């Protein structure tokens, strides 16, 4: 707010500090050249340039900086492998005689690229009719960034989405985004993916959710003519049921299996002549570990 | 966390020395700034090599004491107004870089003190409930502001009054205002400003016009039949004085002969057992009219 100069680097890589004396006269002598460190109300001393003594500097910067091309007007520096405390503000200051000191700052600013990734929940959903309890189904995390990234989702499903920002010690953020919805039969399968973004680079990744959900059950196998004396034609039971169904179980609209109809294993085959008395409605009872549901087709027949 | 202080007008020392002077280390020059607060400029510079430099506008006021590879001391005369403000004295050194030391400089300034009166003529009356202005006590031109305060046993309320100027004092006015009362006036009434353990106080006189407060002496507790040649006197409390003195009785007459010689009323001679009665007088000012009463008992005794 008070400096007008200010630096970004990312955590590792190399920055130039300018630092130039705009004007010299051949009246004023530049005495010495010298870069600090302010966080704030330490000032620590950094680097020196003397003319006349060569170049001093100091820890912890002694492997990491060094003076571009030192000169009567120019004190320009390179601060090599960045960390994240080398933030600040820097000041360059030019001693010169009989003229005074004249000063310069900047703010150094160091960012880090987060680390992303999407997780799924390690529970079962289930779709019960019971509970409308809106459940965890994925968390984004987009950790150790500076500054703090943008999450956010993509999906067609209708859910909810919590956000937590987490300041760590070293000044690096960490965003956690928690997807939660009710699981339902609609939702199996669903994609979701998680964004994030950091300074215009974009990350993406997606579950595939998985749902348990009781049976669904349909009836296949009847075509338009099941004609008198018509032989060898059978029903299928087609049931959606995650996991799948264990169990099946006929029977009609009108008591138990019929002579001449015979079950096993989720086909119910029709073994003989065919007549006007197998006409009804058959049903199919489906079980799996969520629960048991049921389906059916009404059969006429036909005479052709 | 090191603060000067000092008066205008007077001169000042801003001490830097350079703790430990070390066998590696060289002091390469030594410079006064001063901060007015977010900018630098340079004061004064002593570089061991090249010598000694006092920059405008300071060159006829700051100087080095004793200049020296750890002594940069200076002083600052004539002490302004402008002066305020964080002082910097920076050693520059090789290898190890600048050390500072900052002191804040504060300009004090004494105000200026005096108390005036009203030129309103002070006038007590039956009925004003209020409050009028008779005293201004003023401080000014002080930094830091005085404290202002009255003594006196008048029952006023003091209004106070605080200006900052453009230069950065405080002038201080306090107003004292009374109803005016008998009781008020020759009162006196004093104001005391306070500045940095000083005190000074000037004193006023109230001056209060009021109608008369009429008072009869004279009177003996015993009066006989046939007592000589007795007087009764009728002295007027008022300002301005009273200038007119009426005589008469409680029923109307004045009792023959009993003659009246203003603001004396005499009894010749004989006494009787008339002669009973209230008198009273009747004082008369610019203000007022008013009058006060004596009963008066004669027996033989």
């Amino acid at each position: 707010v008070q400096v007008n100069d200010s630096m970004y680097g990312f955590i590792g890589t190399d920055v130039v500090l300018h630092c130039s004396f705009a004007n010299p006269l051949p009246s004023v002598k530049i005495t010495q050249v010298t870069w600090q460190k302010s966080t704030n109300g330490s000032k620590q001393n950094v680097a020196i340039y003397n003319p006349s003594m060569g170049v001093s500097v100091l820890a912890p910067y002694r492997e990491r900086v060094e003076f571009l091309r030192p000169s009567f007007t120019d004190g320009t520096i390179r601060l090599s492998r960045l960390e994240l405390e080398d933030e600040g503000v820097y000041i360059c200051e030019f001693a010169t005689f009989p003229t005074g000191n004249r000063e310069s700052q900047l703010n150094l600013t160091v960012m880090a690229k987060p680390t992303n990734w999407i997780e799924g929940t390690q529970a079962v959903l289930r779709a019960k009719k019971g509970q409308d309890d809106k459940v965890l189904v994925a968390t984004c995390t987009s950790a150790n960034g500076k500054p703090p990234s943008v999450v956010s989702w993509e999906t067609r499903l209708k859910g909810e989405a919590e956000y937590q920002e987490i300041r760590n010690p070293n000044g690096t953020v960490t965003v956690i985004s928690r997807y939660r919805l009710v699981p339902s039969r609609e939702a199996h399968q669903q994609s979701l993916a998680c964004i994030v973004n950091y300074h215009m680079d974009r990350f993406k990744e997606s579950l595939t959710l998985n749902v348990q959900y009781e049976p669904e059950v349909t009836i296949e196998g009847f075509d338009g003519n099941w004609y008198l004396q018509r032989m060898d034609v059978k029903l299928t039971c087609k049931a959606d049921a995650n996991p799948p169904a264990t169990e099946y179980h006929w029977t009609t609209l009108n008591g138990s299996l019929p002579k001449g109809v015979e079950a096993q294993n989720r086909t119910l085959f029709f073994k003989g002549p065919i007549n006007y008395s197998l006409a009804g409605t058959y049903i199919c009872e489906a079980t799996n570990p969520i629960g048991t549901r049921s389906g059916q087709v009404e059969v006429n027949i036909t005479e052709a």
